């Protein structure tokens, strides 16, 4: 009974295998602007993409993942409410069965179409795996996918997923710039919290981007074609791959903006 996004395995029955989804610091959370307190101390944030070097995309069942190369201090990220830098792994997207759903942040109750996540972890602590287990290892920036004009740096990444409709499919995927994934602007919402998938560790550094990116709605629809089973199985198709809002506790969302 592996987890999934399924009515008998998906979020409302993850915290029976991962007792820390009922935790302290769970995300994604509902970010309200009537509360959301502006600090004057975050700093502007430092995306240093120029040197990302993607080599692959894969279909691992939950979603699709571009992974990267993070040998060497290539694609990092600083600044905003972080200390020290950190390196980029991977991105993938969470999408609904339907345009009004998708997202997983909600911004005053208001659900987009999907929503896209730059991985990166702290290299203070040597590689991923011993960056997880740590309440500063990761840093996740979150862009918000509205339906409107095409985004063209996304075009790559929508034309080749025909190629890995089927969990295990992956392909080569290189030369891909994740600069042309990023909005005009960079003013964010951040607060502690934790990955959004099983294991759930609370591990992680939110940084959600104010301004969403528009994409067709010709580009969202080739992401409903890919299948949560492996080839060869009964087909299900991979929608709705998002885990509702959790409870914010003691948190405070603090603002870049005003
Ligand atoms: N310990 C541990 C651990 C950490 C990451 C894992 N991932 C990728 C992943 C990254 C971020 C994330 O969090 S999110 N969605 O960006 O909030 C969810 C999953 N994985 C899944 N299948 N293959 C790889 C698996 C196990
Ligand atoms: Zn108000
Ligand atoms: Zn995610």
């Amino acid at each position: 009974h592996h987890w999934g996004y399924g009515k008998h395995n998906g979020p409302e029955h993850w915290h029976k295998d991962f007792p820390i989804a009922k935790g302290e610091r769970q995300s994604p959370v509902d970010i309200d602007t009537h509360t959301a307190k502006y600090d004057p101390s975050l700093k502007p944030l430092s995306v240093s993409y120029d040197q990302a070097t993607s080599l692959r995309i894969l279909n691992n069942g939950h979603a699709f993942n571009v992974e990267f190369d993070d040998s060497q201090d290539k694609a990092v990220l600083k600044g905003g409410p972080l200390d020290g830098t950190y390196r980029l792994i991977q991105f993938h997207f969470h999408w609904g069965s339907l345009d009004g759903q998708g997202s997983e942040h909600t911004v005053d109750k208001k659900k987009y179409a999907a929503e896209l996540h730059l991985v990166h972890w702290n290299t203070k602590y040597g590689d991923f795996g011993k960056a997880v287990q740590q309440p500063d290892g990761l840093a996740v920036l979150g862009i918000f996918l509205k339906v409107g004009s095409a985004k063209p740096g996304l075009q790559k990444v929508v034309d080749v997923l025909d190629s890995i409709k089927t969990k295990g499919k992956s392909a080569d995927f290189t030369n891909f710039d994740p600069r042309g994934l990023l909005p005009e602007s960079l003013d964010y919402w951040t607060y502690p919290g934790s990955l959004t998938t099983p294991p759930l560790l609370e591990c992680v550094t939110w940084i959600v981007l104010k301004e969403p990116i528009s994409v067709s709605s010709e580009q969202v629809l080739k992401f409903r074609k890919l299948n949560f089973n492996g080839e060869g199985e009964p087909e299900e198709l991979m929608v709705d791959n998002w885990r509702p809002a959790q409870p914010l506790k003691n948190r405070q969302i603090k603002a870049s903006f005003k």
